């Protein structure tokens, strides 16, 4: 049934938009972990600069 | 009687054409059950693909 594939198609479009919403939180979580590594690694840069 | 076998022959041809009409609905009913299994089993394929 091609009417059957219309029901499955609309639900797969809602599930892939759910994947872009959760993946958007994955870009923002690695935003805050990379903010920790840039701050901390500049602290170690000052360690070697005064050494 | 061979005239007797002419009456029985024509009624057996109508009964076997009735068997092809009902069997045609059996091909179409298993059309819609196999449409359910192809749709649903591609849903389970997406389950393992994102896993």
């Amino acid at each position: 049934a091609d009417d059957a594939t219309s029901q499955a198609k609309a639900a797969f479009d809602s599930l892939t938009a759910q994947a872009t919403e959760m993946s958007g939180y994955a870009w923002a979580l690695v935003v805050l972990v990379v903010g920790a590594t840039v701050g901390i690694k500049l602290f170690k840069k000052f360690v070697s600069r005064a050494s």
